[PDB]
DNA sequence: GCGATCGG
DNA sequence: GCGATCGG
């Protein structure tokens, strides 16, 4: 995959927002724009991107075996590098060039945790996870755990999650 | 990668044996046939293969950062799917079809352990490892360990390793 | 730091 | 059963 500017990346995401779908036992099911979240380097507003990173929110557990493994993009040429239920990496043709499209899935109840994980950057996640690990917590893209048991937090958004975890809220661009 | 017959796989390995090399700070270093071992489904003599599996024996630790990351195959078209110091997955062109070639590296002192691991099958490895784990040992492709410490066994071959571990020696085809 | 999807 | 490369 070629490198992209932030603007090229945003243009691609805009194009993709109305064109993603998946095949479910023969039936083409459209993925809704509101369930597509730009994450990664794109959400961090970095100047150059190495890929385009999208998080797809899926409404039901049963659908995970179907969404990424049967992903469809209307009108766009692509090939699959690797693909499972949770991560799918595609190479897409856009104008004269091939770019890497990284797709991830989260269930609705995982959404704040997923956004936080897939936003990164990695250095920042390592620091946050290390501090929580010292207090016997484990944080990942699915939830907050203690002694291998889900800690049910009363949150809906990434911001609420960050504050409930006891860290300073910073906009994605400023996380390091 | 397409599926291959055992015969096709063996023909490919024969071709590759004299044609593998790596670039080391600008110089092309041939890999010797005696340091190339057919492993996996090929060594188990399975009728159909999903890929061709080769283990490359590397004489010095310092060379690991160079071998797979700078692999060269004379006269054969290939592309890299993933590649590190210990695992490299290639797609090769062979008689107008594309196949998957899986390359792994072992240091000389790891060789019997690596052969045993990369031969499998997986079901057999799980059983063997579980039994050793009950006695506080850990077996992997690098050695036999107890309390995170290498158990120095006085062996050279896979057969000697198997017997020293206290299991019945069976030819690769009959391991289950 | 932690998980996905391999790798045998 | 145990480890590698790559995902943020």
């Amino acid at each position: 995959g070629g490198m992209l500017t932030l603007i090229q990346g945003k243009k691609i995401v805009n194009h993709l927002r109305s064109r993603l779908a998946f095949e479910y036992n023969g039936q083409l099911i459209k993925i809704l724009s509101k369930n597509i979240v730009a994450v990664g380097s794109l959400r961090r507003e970095e100047k150059m991107l190495n890929d385009v990173d999208l998080l797809i929110i899926v409404p039901e557990k049963k659908l995970l075996k179907h969404v990424l493994p049967n992903i469809r993009i209307k009108g766009l040429s692509f090939s699959v590098k690797v693909c499972g239920e949770r991560k799918c990496v595609l190479f897409i043709e856009w104008e004269k060039k091939t770019y890497q499209l990284d797709l991830f899935t989260a269930l609705a109840e995982e959404k704040p945790y997923a956004i936080f994980h897939f936003t990164g950057p990695v250095s920042y996640l390592i620091r946050i996870r290390a501090a929580l690990k010292k207090k016997n917590y484990k944080l990942n893209q699915y939830g907050l755990f203690k002694n291998q048991t889900l800690v049910p937090l009363k949150i809906t958004t990434e911001k609420e999650l960050i504050k409930e975890l006891g860290f300073t809220y910073r906009i994605p661009k400023k996380r390091l």
